[PDB]
């Protein structure tokens, strides 16, 4: 019963703006973001820190725009209010978006914004910068023209800081994960045959800009039949035909904090082949959320995963038919971060971080099924943002 | 009568798909970008360029992904097919994409893609390598991590190949701007007393995809009255007998793209918004006029800003007046060099775009911000769109 059969105006009656509300960032947290990367800071021996427009800025400072080709920052260092670097233009704006008190540093239209930079550090007697690494490398050769001095990857700062969320920034993820699997739910019922990829684009984008997100969808694939096999998918639009698989990987923000949820469900009658491998696919990322607790290594989690999969005679590896990616990736102000559940990765899990389960398997010339879903660490193991799926025609708990 | 009368029906008798398409980028020309890069890097000593995914990556291979968190990146070397360093899992959607081709160097999830980077520099003894200024400065601590050697900013390279659109290039801009200069005159002849910001941006939308669009509006920015003087947070108004209306929008073709301002009165304007509007016109009609081959870039700035000056704005950047630069360069980012700024010595050459835009803040009250586009000829420029005739005329 949750796929097909739903018209547009009756899913329409299900999209009231969202009424269970997340409280915004307060003041007080963004100090303890500050104080958490003056620690983080000094632990590695650097005495200020860069951070560019974009997610990080935003995560420090609240301010929300996006990078541009003219520098705005926030520079941290040891001590007093930080300085915010700005072009004169933007003061207006930034002052009404500003969370934290900063020392505002504005430069004109031809004034050398890196230079305020290397000013304010040689006032505070700073010569050990940390930048944002991911800030745009024009960045680097800016301050060059200025600082003699070596100027570290701000990566562990930065992740130390975002990795493990507050409770404030879990409420806030977990309204927009809320919303976005409604928006999943009503997409599974207006599909029909003949339905496009695109008009079901288009309806996702317009039920999550009515439940009230930032911005709409913040990005949006849908796939069917064949092109579930790769991972990413292919540029064309589809029309839906009984017998395939449909895969649907959306997401929106609020205050900037992301869901990223991904649904493959059958409309028709699934093969034994398409049985087998959802079900496969739902036993391998419940096994990577089984093994989640503080203090276990990413890279086990995606371990355990596989392990499903081999013992299945898929795999091993990322051998195909199996899983040709990671398990999982970090999710917060953007949507990729630390820590990332892959191979190689020591990095033990800790209470408050966030991260996808979604070890998609595919299979070449075929399809794939990817189903996908977040959780967070708990003091004692995880809790799920949403449930997971429970059939290959049922995929709402 | 450009302004409001018309229905959401008889808009949608001008929103047929466009039927003059100009032609993708084809194959040949790819190779040609890929030369001219290679006697950049030669000019400059570099032997060795890599570049990010995003606008240039898409430039030079037709690769349109946005950047990620994973390395996927074009390194080009003196000779041989560039190399495509790339996840191993999106080889299938690599190649539906690629448009040139490449020597692919796939790498697994935990594999280390600065690694591959280094060693096809080392199979073709490449030492001196410039790096993509848009890439994130984690590209530069990864290659730091195995390099000695100086990793130079490729922005010389980069902007020598893209500031000077092809014929095929201008011709994709020209396209999307005729498209968002038909919806921005529809925009206004929907226009109506109570009409909602968010209508006008929802129709805009409809409009840029009803008429081929790669992807409806790329961005839609709808201020009426006093939000006008605050051209940077969103809110939703409804429009007013007196108030002036300011629509910024654009969209894509084959990623090329257009970016359009009108602002136009709703009823009958003050003195002093007929007064300003005047003016926006004509630093707008000066900064054009500056135009021509080997005049510099803030040359064309100072144009706008010896008209606002002459009439007793500013001066320099104080308001009212003209709190930013004149304009920026646009081709497949909506912002790319040259930009049009004081302290820009870099002279306008043949096929070189940009946008003009001299935008006047009276501060608390209103803004008017006049914007359309302009290609470097031979002996001058010309217009994508032509300008607006009068506040109550925004379509010539
Ligand atoms: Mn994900
Ligand atoms: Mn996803
Ligand atoms: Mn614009
Ligand atoms: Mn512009």
């Amino acid at each position: 019963t949750q796929i097909g059969g739903m018209s547009l105006d009756q899913a329409r009656t299900q999209l009231a703006p969202w009424t269970q509300r997340a409280a915004p960032i307060g003041a007080d947290e963004y100090q303890q973001r500050i104080e958490r990367a003056r620690v983080l800071m000094r632990a590695q021996g650097v005495d200020a820190l860069l951070i560019g427009a974009g997610t990080s800025l935003r995560y420090f400072s609240g301010v929300p725009w996006g990078a541009s080709e003219r520098l705005v920052a926030l520079l941290l260092t040891t001590e007093g209010d930080p300085v915010l670097i700005c072009p004169a233009f933007e003061e207006g704006s930034l002052d009404a978006v500003l969370q934290l008190p900063v020392r505002k540093r504005l430069w004109e239209e031809h004034e050398d914004p890196y230079a305020l930079v290397v000013q304010a550090m040689d006032e505070q007697h700073a010569h050990a910068l940390a930048l944002d690494p991911g800030i745009a490398f024009a960045v680097h050769t800016g301050l060059r023209a200025h600082l003699g001095t070596a100027i570290r990857d701000a990566g562990a700062i930065i992740d130390g800081c975002r990795m493990c969320k507050s409770p404030a920034e879990l409420a806030l993820m977990q309204q927009a994960c809320d919303m976005t699997l409604l928006v999943q739910r009503l997409a599974a019922g207006i599909a029909h045959e003949g339905i496009g990829t695109d008009q079901l684009v288009r309806f996702i984008d317009e039920a999550h800009r009515a439940l009230g997100a930032d911005n709409g969808s913040t990005f949006c694939i849908v796939q069917f039949g064949h092109a579930t096999a790769f991972p990413h998918g292919i540029p064309g639009v589809q029309h839906l035909r009984a017998g395939e698989l449909v895969l649907i990987d959306t997401g929106c923000t609020v205050q900037g904090y992301h869901s990223d949820i991904t649904r493959t469900w059958i409309y028709g009658t699934p093969s034994d082949a398409q049985q087998r491998i959802w079900e496969l696919e739902l036993a391998a990322q419940a096994a990577a959320f089984a093994a989640v607790r503080p203090g276990v290594a990413c890279e086990a989690v995606d371990q355990a995963a596989r392990a499903v999969l081999q013992a299945a005679g898929l795999g091993p590896d990322y051998r195909l038919p199996g899983l040709p990616h990671r398990t999982g990736h970090g999710c917060g102000l953007a949507i990729h971060e630390a820590p990332y559940l892959v191979r190689g990765n020591r990095q033990p899990l800790q209470p408050g971080m966030c991260a996808s389960n979604e070890p998609m398997i595919v299979v070449p010339g075929a399809f794939g099924v990817r189903l996908e879903d977040h959780f967070y660490v708990t003091d004692t193991g995880a809790q799920w943002f949403t449930p997971p799926s429970v059939a290959i025609d049922q995929p709402f708990a």
